[PDB]
């Protein structure tokens, strides 16, 4: 999908850049917003075309709040501000946002320009409120030192996955994203040898392979994780997490973001994280990564965003 | 995609060759170029096939006149001569061609390979008219320093705006495509502030961004090719413009290409570039390009191009 | 089709790897074979997420008794072992196999830590019987000196080629591909002139242009392998061969692949080269490659070999 | 010259790293400082070898204060704190740093790993009190929307401009550096029309081509920065200036920093943009780029700089 | 190795522009035209830093003729017009050029931009009078078929054959230069049998393995451009040869590029070609090959270049 | 160093080839031999020329017994065959070797065809006795999953390392190598825990950083490795270490090669991993990797290997 809006399916990149904005409250601040991401195509190609692989892709998010000052009397059916949690020893709080624009490309240069011109576009009828530049580390890996991504849903199950169908039809082809920037605790996990790190994970760190069966943890963040209804259909989410980080003021993170044809299934993965399964339980990567931020966003399809 | 003829809908590439031939008076030319034009799958693959990335495509156009000694008795419902302007202050002829060969490749030398064997092929069945070998110049631009078709319609956008559907079943999957070969006015060109360029154009000229509304003159490039019907309904065409010159005889050129399912729209914009909307309000463009060739030819689905 | 097993339909890529493997009798071994085999998106990820361009690819096949062991009351409709073939001078031999995987990646180190990891987790309960690096050579040339691969059907004719589709709704988007591994005579090959090669092949060998009607023997190894039948219809088939060899052992090698939708559009090919048309107007390529193996194998949809046991 | 440290002649990179550090004032502090500057070429190899263009360098400064707690008694000849200026209306401060890492790779992925390992190694001897990430912007542009390094000398004149020679032997090889983080005031540039910024510069914007004579201002940026001595013999400085920003902070800069054999050249420029050629006939890129940061350090040749301590 | 000119030792290059020119006659052409060549680097720099790889380059070469007029008494030992020959059945002619710009980069825009951007320095002052955009075809090839450039010396032989060295001192680091435009005759070329055109060459087509010495035709190009003198010496020269060419206009073209450190090696090689050794055994390559320029220049280093 | 022969300092390529021959008895097989050696710039260049990156390089060694055939009056100053070591654990055989090619290139069809090219030229001259496709494995890594080079000298270092210099002028620029093949144990190398496996070599896994002074074991590879003399210098190698292996056969393998000046470094390297230091402390490497070959070859530069 070249130089298109709304791209939920593109695969990892070597660079990634993550905007959350608030919107003012005015009807002029309203206006200039839906005028803006309605129109989103126009800085993505502007931009986009002039890299001839067109790498450049762009994801708008619209959070619940924001969405029912735009679209009163249509709306999607599961969408509802990020759901705080509270656990037995880490939470996930809920933090605002109106506005996510998920960008992703070949160069960093690509990102920071279509940030630089959607911002500029929005001038004061919006504000920034999170901001991170994500990179490529290595194989695909994270900050923690493992392959991060590697069981993502591909091509059908990808659509599957992420993708709005028959279920809620007025919008189909769109999705829900969730966002959570993580900072970890560096020195900690490095106390940790890296077999108890591959039980917390639930996977081997330099092979990136699964555990076994009976070497895995119940509370690996694999087995957390893993979706499985009645039926014994697995639910599958789409991720997207890249690291970043200062090295001044020593943050080390994986932005995490994920997206879903039904957020429940992703509340579900943070439900069984933070308050574990069974209860206490708890996934042990939260004792070496805290989250920052913590937003819900409706992604409507391309054919939505340009007639809001 | 890959190594498949009459592929229109192509992302840009390096290189390119646009190759129009007329076609011999006699029964034998005809049997030829019909025996080479019906079988161009052979030396697309030869050639090819010998890059890993298979980047090479090769799209066909068929004159009008050319069409009705090939396929006399069905014929798409569009296919007519192009159409001679003549305007106010400029003029854009229509000059012969039966075939078009549009050839691209991530490589100068497939372009210049497949053309080699398909020239060598027809022989004396036909002669080359007109020859241009086009490039990418920096990052997307045409040599009049503009990024060149940043608007273009992509994916599905692109195979509705280019690909003949429904409304002419016969032939589906086909397209109309018209060429142009422009000279540019450098140095009159260069004479122009940036800031005159880019009231002629409509965009910004290093940052490739539409002008605002109310600082978009109504005589713009821009302007004057976007298309919009009755009811509020945006036509588009697909383009695959690329530089092309010779530094010793001063010739600085884009060679205009584009695709619609209708030529209608082209013509319309061709219209309202030469005459003017209202009539004497042309295009600016046309003030420092001259067309030296205007050919129209009927680009068959890979199907009907091979039954022939 | 970014990571996903069966990818049939995968683009040429720079290096493979063709695994050939027989199960062991047990039960324990067919059920290790089935676990391994159906979870085969596992290693895929694991080892092809951590290249960025997803280049990695794995295509499971089946051999005929195989599949009986692991699926006895439902079978697509040509699932035979590898038919035999012996003419005079040159014969296709059927030589065992009840697994294959074709696997594909932009470099060497991909394919064979999947093979690695594939191999590890059969243990015991396969044996390794036929093994190939493959690498593309030059201009995709095969060790002959010509480009190979030209004809091959791509997009919707590749999937038509390739898939199987209404005539067998139960295994639909399978495929059967057949296996031989060739090894040619190089020093005789290299006794022809460059002309006597192309008529051999039917094309020229530098340019890759195939020859005209008038030039082109009726025994070259395009004519004998362009099928066409009755009512004039192209039956096509989708190759994959890569070059191979070792020089210290002196083995040149060409490792034939080619999937159908149904075998008899690949073995009619085989019948043609092998015992010649007419009668005994036989493939000239076999003077210079004769065949150590000969397999076919039955290759499952995605939902067919996850589902398996 | 792959994965060696001091490398100041690489080319320009798609991605680079700025660390300025202040070390600690202990004798602890110094040691373990001395200690992982004369050992740099370790983390650079740990890391840089894990990609095979071997694209990762790093460039390590020291300042004038800490050289002499770590070499008392054989400095070079030209070490000194960063000179603050001020004119009227634009101010280039002095500010502080002990340790510059100047870092290059064709990722940020290495050029991150490589800073981290430094830090870590650094513990709490070092404070990091600059940082920045800088990266390549379309074809080699800064944001201001101009090419930006065009004249650098290349080969044999980027090293008779940036490296100590025969006037201070016990040095040779080494150099003089100096940075400064720009942060530009782009609404103010966008008043500009293009021609106008052409004449702030002194080159044409999309073109990158010099003003002629006749046309080329006496305050442009690259009359300004131009060095010819009475002698009628022009001086070079070497520049690997990177873009770096922050959307939601508002932040667009530039990130200066100049090799140069003897510092008395990039000051002299620095006087001539700040003060004016003639008196207050200053660079109005300062009407739009304001210096944050200001800093000297000398580079010291690898032989120099493992022999530290 | 970056962005300087006189760069005569640079590696193959995918793209090439070769731009022979005549000055005017007047002390305002001879000016500018100074001018123009003494700061090379400019032009070299302005366009070739565009590009991350720094891959341009531009090697100036000036006429005997011109040179007199801008560096009147002091002259390179071995630099004249270039020697026509007049051969049994071929003939090698001697046309004008004041200026050689050989242009080389991993793209054609890069090479087309350098060459604008000369060209347009250059104004009045001169005229184009040969111009030949070079590209690689296939591996290495030429459009013979065979690999072109095979045997070139490299690294230290490269320097030893190309640069002027001890023997010339003032010209140090400089060239000398000769082009031949070459047109072929791809038919008559075409109905050799590939062993009769390996004969004609000297090497086997398609594996670029050179005949053994026994197999070796003492008329084979390879044979006749093999110069070893009394001493059992060897002295080679350093080929930049391009393919070129026009389907419209059916010019197959060679274009020709040799420096040597004394024209007198390259000078010999012609004549061993052109009229055979012994006379009338000549090279076979010319009765499918005809020149249609012949120039030599001097190629000043970079400290000579630029204080003219 | 662009296509000549003895580049012992190239950088890491992605594939190589290892060969190793015995020479025949006969005068014949000397003369072949030695024409093939001394003219091996031959097929370097007809096979590297057609790659434009032109990264396939081929250094040839030659082993003791065979240069006294063939220079028996002229012998560089440490030239010997390999000393086997028999410690309390495990031995390094010497095993035949008249002739190394050590081919490296970017491509696996470029190392190939080089070796095709060599192999049959040499015809029944010679025979292949050990042959090693190499290929770089993941982030320059062997198959114990450790990054494998990370230390070795570069630019001046690598030269004042590799190449013989002052010490032995006659054969100056030239180099002496070992090789070992090299095959692993990796069922006992998997039983170790990450940590075990760091301590066995001295560096940290995944980050490839080497371990504390004071949590270096003194058996490490890296403690024995490291070659310190009475003044405090340390003497280090040129390595260029390739994964190999085979699934069908279970052989998973690192072909060890080290390039060094004087090749006393080398041996005291072996005769401390292999008899340990002290005596008994041997390298824990060795426990789970066997050397199937050992052989010492001379490297002659360009100008030596060109006249033998
Ligand atoms: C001298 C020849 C021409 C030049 C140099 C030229 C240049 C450009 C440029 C710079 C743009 C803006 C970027 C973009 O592609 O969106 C553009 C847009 C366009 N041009 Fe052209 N053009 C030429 C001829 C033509 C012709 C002959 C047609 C139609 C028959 C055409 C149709 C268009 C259209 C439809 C757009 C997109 C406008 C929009 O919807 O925003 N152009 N052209
Ligand atoms: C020694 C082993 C073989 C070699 C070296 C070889 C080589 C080639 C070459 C050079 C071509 C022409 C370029 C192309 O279109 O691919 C070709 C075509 C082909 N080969 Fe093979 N081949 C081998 C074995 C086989 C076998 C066993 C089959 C069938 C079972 C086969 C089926 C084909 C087909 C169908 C074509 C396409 C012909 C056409 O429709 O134009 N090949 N082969
Ligand atoms: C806001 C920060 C700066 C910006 C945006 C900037 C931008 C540029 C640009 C666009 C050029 C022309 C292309 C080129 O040759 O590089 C240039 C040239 C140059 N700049 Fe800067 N510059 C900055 C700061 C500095 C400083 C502080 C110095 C000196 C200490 C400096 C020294 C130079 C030099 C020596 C040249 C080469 C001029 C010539 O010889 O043609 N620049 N700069
Ligand atoms: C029609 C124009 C020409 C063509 C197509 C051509 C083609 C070739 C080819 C295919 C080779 C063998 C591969 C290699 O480069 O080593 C070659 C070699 C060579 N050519 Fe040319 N050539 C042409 C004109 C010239 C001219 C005019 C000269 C000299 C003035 C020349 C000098 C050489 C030399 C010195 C060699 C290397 C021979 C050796 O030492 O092995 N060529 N040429
Ligand atoms: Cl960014
Ligand atoms: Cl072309
Ligand atoms: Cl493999
Ligand atoms: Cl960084
Ligand atoms: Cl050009
Ligand atoms: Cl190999
Ligand atoms: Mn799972
Ligand atoms: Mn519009
Ligand atoms: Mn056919
Ligand atoms: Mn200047
Ligand atoms: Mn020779
Ligand atoms: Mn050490």
């Amino acid at each position: 999908a070249r130089l298109a809006p709304q791209a939920v399916l593109t695969p990892p990149s070597a660079a990634s850049l993550f905007l959350v904005l608030v919107a003012g409250d005015s009807d002029d601040d309203r206006a200039t917003v839906c005028d803006v991401i309605s129109g989103i195509d126009g800085p993505l190609k502007a931009v986009g075309f002039r890299e001839l692989a067109g790498s450049l892709s762009c994801v708008v998010g619209v959070g619940a709040q924001f969405w029912d000052r735009v679209s009163a009397s249509s709306k999607p059916a599961h969408l509802h501000p990020f759901v705080p949690l509270s656990g037995p020893v880490h939470s996930a709080p809920s933090t605002p946002g109106d506005l996510l624009f998920h960008i992703k490309a070949a160069r960093k240069d690509l990102c920071f320009e279509l940030g630089r011109q959607i911002v500029s576009a929005l001038g004061s009828a919006a504000t920034v409120v999170d901001e991170v530049h994500g990179f490529r580390y290595f194989d695909s890996r994270d900050l923690l030192g493992f392959v991060d991504g590697t069981e993502n849903p591909t091509d059908d199950d990808a659509a599957d996955s992420a993708l709005i169908g028959d279920e809620d039809p007025d919008f189909r082809g769109g999705s829900y994203v969730i966002v959570q920037k993580y900072l970890h605790d560096m020195s900690a996990w490095n106390t940790l040898s890296t077999e108890e790190q591959e039980r917390v994970i639930g996977r081997t760190k330099l092979e990136n392979v699964e555990l076994d069966d009976d070497a895995q943890p119940s509370n690996s963040h694999v087995t957390l994780n893993t979706i499985v209804d009645d039926d014994g259909v697995e639910h599958d989410i789409l991720r997207d997490a890249m690291a970043f980080g200062s090295l001044g003021e020593a943050e080390y993170g994986t932005y995490f973001i994920g997206y879903a044809k039904d957020p429940a299934v992703t509340e579900l993965m943070l439900r069984r994280m933070f308050l574990g399964e069974p209860p206490g339980n708890y996934d042990r990567v939260l004792d070496f990564s805290t989250a920052a931020t913590g937003t819900l966003f409706f992604v409507p399809s391309r054919d939505v965003l340009e007639s809001l």
